[PDB]
């Protein structure tokens, strides 16, 4: 049995399209599914409000060039351009992408990251979150204020700053821990290790969690949690942190 | 980690699916590992007019590639080169390399058209036989520009499919059959796809232990030619012949 | 780099040949090390003191036989069959292993599952436990006893009562949840999931992490674990739960 | 899950190299995912006396295994088995099954030897080329059992190695030059390895590309006869014309 999932992806992302195969990779251990990935590209190389909007705006065409080969479930990839295009703005992503695929013959489930990760919050019960992202200082603060909207509270949060993608790329995982040691995590409920696609974080998660005690996600992890949902499957995935665990089918 | 982008056909999901297995393989034997990286130009039909529409769209795929600084590029669809005229396998890979470099990144441009002809060639075969899911026109034009190239082509087949996708869903266990109505002994290799989209990964070994022909696609070509192209070992277990590690 | 891996096993026992290759093909997708395995049989169908006795006296013959091949690292796998032998048989057993492979011009370290569960708990800093097994009550308070005496508290506990080893290998891992949600684990440091290595406990190790919230640990976790530190490795095993979170090279 | 037994030498690691490696390779193309269980039988010296002695062994290890219920158990040894007397395969088979069904067990039986000879026989292979890395009078041993069997041989070699684990270090790259320096044109197949000891996996790829003639070993042979023994396809990439899904 074969699951073909697609992912829109900014052009200058690949951590995407690493973490999610890896994440699937890990699963095709424990279940029997096997997936091929597809992917469609949206031009942005550096992550500031124009390049977010303008790349947002390729959304129809990524959609339409990935229901023509009738991927099972698609994911859009970034979190920050969800979010940065006010309220609620997941929702009418997700609906507008899945109308697109309808109207191209492929009715298709539809996932953004910014919305998986509110969901998968939400599917581990957690009220209020610490938050890692790479984004510049407005970015970060707009993302902090499209959580709490959401209901959920955020504590703790750190900005790295850094606005070129592929430099975002190039952060050591291995500097995470160290980041999340110096922020507090004893008044939360869950950490989100990246709100971020393109940073990496999947190679430091079960170490996040062994040090601290709290369930950690990413953004990456949110969104493969989500596609799994969506298309009924068991959610177990070795090494993908307490959202993969088995224990969260919401 | 080696980076690899795929340019492909939208509908295209054959490429995204026989050049990770091929990779995937290749990481048993060797300590390199994979990452895979797309971008599309859209095609529901492959009629001569829309080939050439997406053909066009070739430069954006290289540009979108090239913002991830990917380590090579490969080209999925052999008819849209071939479609256009005689070695443009060669202008394509030049253009789209250009594109690359103008984006601060270039990197090595493989198309399968250029692959399997390369291919071909390494295997030291002079005359082939060949199938294909394309409509009988279209694969007059691939057989005519592989006969350009100074390779002869025997018994040929086109399976007449223009619906990309269904493509796709030919099964590959009919290949064996396909070959064994063929003549083959008056040939010195196979091509038992022409096209990346139609899947054969699985019936190569099966038509090379009926045929005693080394058996090439589209497909391992490109795999062949994107390896050659890092320069790396290209031994890759099910492959065929053309990744024995021979060459 | 290929780590041949030998396994000392009970000739009934399927579990460990399942869950060590498991553990480290998942670990095959994080770290560059490739492993092949390697066992050799000791005769016991039924886990009576009586069976036990007599499986590990044809302990040098395992040896002897595993270091003609040049292995690795080598796993006494039956932790009942040490800890039943009296206290501190652990290091006992390990000594006179590593003497028989260094008379056989293969010395090798040598791991048993007994002293790798004590040594992960110390690992973990864990103080006190609480522990599942599947055996006889009779041999569940030896192990107890034993790992009390090695200094580690023992808060609730569990024996399954199945003597037959091929029964044990047929006990559904889905169940230990549950088990484990009927034991008081408030108080507790660590969970034991499986002290045997017989019962599958590997499936239901993250799902018991997720709904506890406590380190989970099992006789062949602390094994492979144990494996991997005696030979200078990296200890991040996707799935493995948090002893393998990659936090802990003890 | 399929639960494989190997009866394998104590100095043996290639059976419990390839056979998973093949298996593994085995799942991406088939639904069954396999364990695998190993009884040892003691033995550093490849001598005439020595597996004999070994040999004698094979029903503890039988014994063994069955208290695990796998679900086949494959006998690697090769040239103990052949050494014992001709049709010895057949014997050890049915010895070792009856030890299965005395421990309430029964369980299909695959040795080396008769996999080997059984594989031929499925390739349709009359006349065969053989590397063996034996000492010359047990290779002259192994030749004559399989020309009793009914199979002829052409050339053969000796890498002349009794020291058994040092067998598994030899180079299976060295495999296609010794195979290149041997008349093979008078032969329907190539036994690359006789012994499951040698490992070969990596070079038969090679080796029938450079000779265009269907190459097996020992390894394959074993595998691919326990996956009849339990009614599974035998489709395994990367495994030579033997495992091509062919047969």
């Amino acid at each position: 049995k074969v699951v073909r999932v697609g992912q829109i992806v900014p052009s200058s992302n690949i951590t995407m399209e690493t973490e999610i195969p890896a994440l699937l990779k890990a699963r095709e251990l424990v279940a029997p599914e096997r997936f091929t990935f597809h992917s469609s590209r949206m031009r942005m190389k550096h992550v500031t409000k124009e390049e977010l909007a303008r790349m947002d705006g390729d959304s129809d065409r990524c959609a339409l060039e990935l229901s023509d080969a009738r991927v099972d479930v698609m994911g859009y990839a970034c979190l920050v351009a969800i979010m940065s295009m006010g309220h609620g703005y997941h929702r009418v992503s997700a609906e507008r992408l899945r109308n697109v695929t309808e109207n191209n013959d492929a009715a298709t489930p539809i996932i953004t990251s910014a919305g998986a990760l509110i969901d998968g919050i939400r599917a581990l019960g957690a009220k209020r979150v610490a938050v890692v992202t790479p984004y510049m200082k407005p970015l970060t603060e707009l993302v902090v204020d499209y959580i709490r909207h959401e209901g959920i509270e955020v504590g703790d949060y750190r900005a790295l700053e850094i606005s070129d993608n592929l430099a975002v790329a190039a952060h050591d995982p291995m500097n995470l821990p160290g980041i999340i040691a110096s922020m507090r995590t004893d008044d939360v409920d869950a950490i989100v290790i990246s709100a971020a696609v393109q940073m990496p974080s999947l190679n430091a998660i079960t170490m996040v969690e062994a040090q601290t005690r709290k369930p950690v996600i990413s953004a990456a992890v949110a969104t493969t949690w989500a596609m799994l949902t969506a298309l009924d499957l068991p959610t177990r995935v070795p090494g993908g942190g307490t959202l993969l665990s088995g224990a969260y089918l919401e």
